[PDB]
């Protein structure tokens, strides 16, 4: 059993001063084994925060993120799951076959994670799982202001992943539980 935090698009401090208090209340050191961050933290402060939560922090570079030592994309292995991580503002030209061939690697995973849109999605398709954790600070994107702050915890065990989506909907924290099993 491994617990994974999936979040991103915090945009601190430029669109948000910090993670929603109600979310910080839920995140304590010593629980989570891995953090996958879709980028757009926008500062070392947040990275340092995440490192207090878990040692194994995988983050990728989002549009305009300062750090260069952040890979654009990665494939991580947790349990028996290959997990692909990319910010999601790449938006690749089809006709560029070479880049396309490289992409194969990112599509050939059990769990695909990306961000950028600040809009949460989670669903299983053809024995793969797709997650967009949305914005943990509910930061606005260029398209709209009312973004439900959300993040995801994945509990991974063997060939099963239970994904818990947390959303700050007004006053309260709502949780949907989504089960994904690989065959
Ligand atoms: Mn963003
Ligand atoms: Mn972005
Ligand atoms: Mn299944």
């Amino acid at each position: 059993r491994m617990l994974v935090l999936v979040l991103g698009d915090l945009h601190i401090p430029h669109r948000c001063n910090s993670l929603p208090a109600k979310f910080k209340k839920l995140l304590v050191p010593g629980k989570i084994q891995h953090i996958l961050c879709t980028g757009n933290l926008c500062t070392k402060e947040s990275y340092d925060y995440l490192k207090t939560l878990a040692g194994d922090v995988h983050i990728v570079r989002g549009d305009f993120d300062e750090n260069l030592n952040y890979p654009e994309q990665k494939v991580v292995t947790v349990g028996q799951f290959k997990i692909g991580l990319i910010h999601g503002h790449q938006v690749i030209p089809w006709g560029d076959m070479a880049s396309l061939a490289l992409l194969q690697r990112q599509f050939d995973v059990d769990i695909l994670i990306s961000g950028h849109t600040h809009k949460f999605e989670a669903f299983e398709h053809e024995n793969k799982f797709y997650i967009n954790p949305g914005s943990a600070t509910g930061a606005y994107n260029a398209l709209e202001t009312n973004i439900i702050p959300s993040f995801v915890l994945m509990d991974i065990q063997a060939s099963t992943v239970v994904t818990y989506v947390y959303q700050l909907i007004g006053d309260d924290v709502k949780v949907e539980r989504i089960e994904y099993k690989k065959s």
